[PDB]
């Protein structure tokens, strides 16, 4: 029954940073137990056509003005002049299947009214009250209704579709998304990590190799009345430590409050997680941001921008319904009055050619599409067939021609490979990250997690902290937080 | 008299409209000028075109109540009273040309970041210029050379929101959120007229320059225009601009009101923590439109230098940045200028150009020298026309050409005069580094005493410096007085 000072479950960035902090503080005899055959967790870099590398999990350093993880990276690059990231924010190109490009349009002025909708939402909630949540969709309808006298038909038709790019930030359809949580305050530009794995490896490299135990799935954690904690890997292995920092995803941890021990990733807690933790799961959920990588032979399209969003189909009928609806109740009725296509929801494409010089498109998708697409990620023919219409429309707007299917080995773009994410089906992630359905209050979880199960059983991860909640750097900071409190306690 | 309203600006006119709406009678509005409207004035130019030489937009249309009242009237009678003219800004540099929506400069994106940096830094108080310098030094590792060069010139469009150069402007008050889009009033004089005739015309007394306001502990206020006539009223609502009112706390100038007793301390102290901006306007009227109507918003950037970059790249800390930086002649390229292309939004062949201090006072001074004015702005006008797929400007101001129908022909220039009008002495409330506009607001909101009140764009928090702000302040003081008397 090997004795350890600290047992960290999960080798994601939280777990990795927690072990880093522990070592950095002189603490010895710690362990990092990871279920998968790799470290990184939701930070994973995959290889595709010709050795091209892509981050299939997180790709950006957000809030570069305050992001501690980013500043740390930025310093290294200032000292050795090595390119670790690239600021790739750009003027968004918006594409409708019909009206073509609708961005920066002298008549539509979509970005302008979008800015107003944003201020409208802020005014709607920033106004401290028992305001009451609703879906993001309902919030946009309420905006259209209140400002219809000041909007053209075209604005009422396309604005709603254009503002849905926010779905790609939460990984949720606007009808499943909480209005109160939709608008986040970006604190500066984003920086595209040129290998998030290099961030993972650098932190992993900061502590004892022998501390890492890969392919070990923790099944249960027990608190001994005799002040200490017992942990069981699935392969018989048993440990007992003074402290444990649990970093498994909110979705995996959620399995704990359910009866059935035979679930890949689920941990049996003894005593079971306190009611404040269990109940918090009813107040926060999990989104499904997913990715699809489209690799072409050569860059043969306009690199006017690295940011392109394809709007879902809209209809003149909708405008009419908005002009004639006498109120929000009636609007929903009139709206209620087939089958999902690549045009049934907005899709977000990153033109990597401009940003990194690679002839590939990194596309983001949201729930429910992500689940369906990830489910057929092996049927490459079906994937191409599904994304062909939009891939073409984009090439059309970027001065190129229809895409050619070259997946089974001049001016025409030829698709070589297609890589799809698998976060919703992977038992050790079960989705992308924490997100809010309407009525959800993310603070309940953050409080319950950061206050721990008890003095010895702690938590870290993107879902356990306010600043950078959902983000890689937030997960990172939570790792540091828990390790610091513990190294201080061990210091005594 | 029941209540005496000093000033026929929108604050004063609303106060009268309200007092009357509340059955109050026997009231007077004493205006020093020979017209009502104050800093709201629509002038007439070439071919009868009309322009607001004073305020021209309804800001914060999401919450602006004056705007909402105007929108209802239009929903009911269908008359156009305004148009939403926000547009994608076109940014023009003398050497480089258009630098907006640039796939490599992406200036709007760093401008936005700069904006967030400003919010973070103030969550002390320098000049907007200094704030911009800190940001440049602190983020240079993530900025390209051209961004370091052009962004600071682009971000200065904010000088036209305040009517103050970036070295005179308080960084703390530079950025201010907008409650939604702006709407161009198609006749602010319509707003003025509607409110003006919503009370007994015989209440209005034009060309009355109130010279002194006296309060006797014997529950009464005595006001007398400088032409000798004296008035005694229960309540007094003073709406003269902050600039004019600031003459009281000093020793005969035109417009100055002699208060007896003097203005309490809290008020006199407030003039120390709040100042006045000088937003100005120049109207360029062309024969007809012969340029591209891509956008209605065009800003010309002051010139920039690569030596400024090297200084940013080389500066050790913030203190040495200054040194290297503190190392003449004024031209149209010495500051950013904001041009509203009226053709796209109103169908009129004219540009409404906005300017700031220190430049405003200088151009208004030579407002009658058409030749001088055309010569000063010619370069930026040609640069604009070029960028808008047109030709250099032809001076057709002297009525007589025949060789046109191809190039833009300037037919007239109209300049504002707010900095030289003794009754406005500037444009509106504005902050210098170190100011705190809240003191003047509270000082004004509470008043000198129960019978010597204040109204005006400078006496309110929401809509501060705006036409609706002034409007609301007029209703405020009005109501409080309506209640007290209807008692
Ligand atoms: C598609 C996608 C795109 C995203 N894009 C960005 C972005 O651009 N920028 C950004 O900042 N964030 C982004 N995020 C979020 C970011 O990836 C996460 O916030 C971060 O990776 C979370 O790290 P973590 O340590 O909190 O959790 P994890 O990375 O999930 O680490 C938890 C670890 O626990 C392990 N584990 C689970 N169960 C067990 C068990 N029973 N026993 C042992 N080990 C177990 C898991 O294998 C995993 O390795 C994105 C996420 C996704 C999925
Ligand atoms: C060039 C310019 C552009 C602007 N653009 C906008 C804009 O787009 N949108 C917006 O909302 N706001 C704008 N503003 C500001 C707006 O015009 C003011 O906020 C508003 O007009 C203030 O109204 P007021 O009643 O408070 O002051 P005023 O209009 O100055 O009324 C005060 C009155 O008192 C009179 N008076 C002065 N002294 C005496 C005296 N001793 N005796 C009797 N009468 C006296 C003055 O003649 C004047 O009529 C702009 C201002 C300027 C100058
Ligand atoms: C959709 C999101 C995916 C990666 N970041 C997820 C953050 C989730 C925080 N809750 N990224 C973006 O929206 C984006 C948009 C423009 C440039 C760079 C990134
Ligand atoms: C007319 C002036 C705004 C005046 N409104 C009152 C502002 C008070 C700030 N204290 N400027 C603008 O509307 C403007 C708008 C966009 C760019 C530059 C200027």
């Amino acid at each position: 029954p090997a004795k350890k000072k600290v047992i960290i479950i999960g080798a994601g960035i939280a777990g990795l940073k927690a072990a880093s902090t522990l070592h950095q503080n002189g603490i010895q005899d710690c362990l990092v137990l990871e279920a998968r055959d790799r470290v990184g967790g939701r930070l994973q870099t995959v290889t595709g056509y010709q050795g091209r590398k892509y981050d299939i999990g997180a790709s950006w350093h957000h809030d570069t003005l305050t992001n501690p993880l980013f500043l740390e990276e930025a310093q290294l690059s200032l000292n050795d002049g090595r390119t670790r990231f690239v600021f790739d924010d750009d003027n968004f190109i918006y594409i409708d299947e019909e009206r073509g490009r609708v961005d920066h349009d002298k008549e539509l002025l979509l970005e302008i009214v979008d800015n107003e909708m944003s201020k409208f939402a802020e005014l709607e909630f920033h106004q401290h009250l028992g305001v009451s949540d609703c879906s993001f969709f309902q919030l946009v309808m309420k905006y259209l209704l209140q400002r219809r006298q000041f909007l053209t038909n075209d604005q009422i038709r396309y604005l709603p579709q254009l503002c849905r790019y926010l779905e790609l930030w939460h990984g949720l359809d606007w009808k499943l998304l909480s209005a109160k949580d939709t608008y986040f305050g970006h604190q500066g530009r984003n920086a595209f990590a040129l290998n998030y794995d290099s961030v993972v490896q650098r932190i992993a490299q900061s502590f004892p190799q022998n501390w890492l135990k890969l392919s070990c799935e923790v099944k249960s954690i027990t608190r001994e009345p005799s002040k200490n904690v017992t942990v069981n890997c699935e392969d018989g292995t048993v440990y007992n430590a003074d402290y444990v920092i649990i970093t498994v995803p909110q979705s995996v941890l959620n399995l704990s409050v359910q009866p059935e021990k035979n679930l890949r990733g689920r941990i049996e807690f003894q005593p079971p997680l306190k009611p404040v933790i269990q109940d918090a799961f009813d107040k926060i959920h999990f989104g499904a941001l997913g990715k699809v990588i489209f690799e072409f032979e050569e860059c043969c399209w306009s690199n006017e921008s690295s940011k392109i969003v394809t709007l879902a189909n809209s209809t003149n009928e909708f405008v009419e319904i908005v002009r004639n609806a006498e109120n929000l109740d009636e609007l929903d009725s009139m709206l209620e009055r087939t089958s999902v296509t690549c045009w049934s929801q907005p899709l977000f494409f990153v033109n990597l050619s401009k940003s990194t010089g690679v002839a590939s498109f990194m596309m983001l998708m949201q729930a429910p599409l992500t689940n369906h697409i990830e489910s057929i990620r092996e049927d490459k023919e079906r994937l191409f067939s599904f994304f062909q219409p939009v891939l073409n429309k984009i090439m059309k707007c970027l001065d190129s021609e229809d895409v050619i299917d070259g997946m089974r080995p001049a001016n025409k773009p030829v698709l070589r490979n297609i890589i799809v994410s698998n976060w919703t089906r992977d038992p050790y992630s079960r989705g992308a990250y924490s997100a809010c359905f309407p009525g959800d209050d993310p603070v309940d979880m953050v409080v319950a997690m950061s206050n721990g199960q008890d003095s010895r059983i702690r938590f870290a991860g993107e879902h356990t902290i306010m600043d950078g909640a959902g983000c890689a750097y937030g997960a990172w900071e939570s790792g540091r937080r828990e390790a610091t409190r513990i190294s201080d306690l061990l210091k005594l």
